[PDB]
């Protein structure tokens, strides 16, 4: 039902895996997001199935903060995504120029990621990879998570992973519960809570849970974090009680 012959590529939106790029639906004048995946790398990586689950998964996975699929299709040494473009790019950009977040920004994204992700679980769906640079912003300024890779229904930088994933334990929906707490405190400090130039010391202050907050940091933004980034999944609060959260309710946009 997909062809190449159906788009016109454009600017080249970024990203290994593949490459992602504008592009316009010709017959809708649709303009959108188009990766290009080598089933070379699908090959040597082992990723021949993975994507078949995960586009799976979002093709009928439908919320406002996330970003939609609308379809795939595949030619002899290329498969392709059709994404929803998001204008205004990714959070990871948007921090990078502005090095830190306001209480508002911040508590605003967390507001938009957990009632994402709630919709997620829902569907009995976790997620994992929740990081800077899978989430874009829509033409309003509106979070919109994407890539859902390691989307799954119950290694790169392990700054975003949990305790439990790490030491190879059993993870549920807890582990969203983690990276949203790491994502506060980086759209907070700039920088995530485990940072380190090595992979086995990030390793061991994720495990140990060893994170300092900066002066800058609102006890009202302490307390969040700190219930969020707690060894024992069980003791991670609900997502209902994070929208409910006082910082979040006086910061956060409505
Ligand atoms: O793993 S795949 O789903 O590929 C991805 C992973 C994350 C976002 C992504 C999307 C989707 N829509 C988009 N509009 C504008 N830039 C995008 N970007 C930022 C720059 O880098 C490349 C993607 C982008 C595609």
């Amino acid at each position: 039902q997909w062809a190449l012959e159906d788009f016109e590529i454009g600017r080249p939106l970024g990203k290994k895996f593949g490459n992602v790029y504008l592009a316009r639906e010709k017959q809708s004048k649709f303009i959108l997001a188009l990766k290009v995946l080598f089933k070379a790398q699908l090959e040597k990586a082992g990723v021949e199935h993975q994507l078949r689950r995960e586009v799976e998964i979002q093709s009928h996975l439908r919320h406002p903060n996330i970003l939609r699929l609308y379809g795939y299709f595949h030619d002899a040494t290329r498969v392709y995504l059709i994404l929803e473009y998001a204008p205004l790019g990714t959070v990871y950009r948007e921090l990078q120029k502005l090095s830190k977040f306001d209480e508002q920004r911040t508590a605003t994204y967390i507001t938009e990621l957990a009632n994402a992700l709630s919709y997620c679980h829902s569907k009995r769906v976790i997620h994992r990879d929740i990081k800077p640079e899978n989430l874009l912003l829509g033409s309003a300024g509106e979070l919109k998570i994407a890539d859902f890779g390691w989307s799954v229904h119950a290694c790169g930088t392990l700054d975003y992973l949990p305790p439990e994933m790490i030491e190879g334990r059993m993870h549920d929906e807890k582990v969203d519960l983690w990276s949203l707490g790491v994502l506060c405190y980086e759209f907070l400090v700039g920088k995530p809570p485990f940072e380190a130039n090595t992979y086995q010391e990030t390793y061991k202050r994720i495990s140990r849970v060893e994170f300092t907050f900066p002066d800058f940091v609102t006890e009202g933004a302490r307390d969040l974090i700190s219930r969020l980034l707690k060894h024992n999944p069980s003791q991670r609060p609900m997502l209902r009680e994070v929208l409910e959260h006082p910082w979040i309710t006086a910061n956060s946009s409505k």
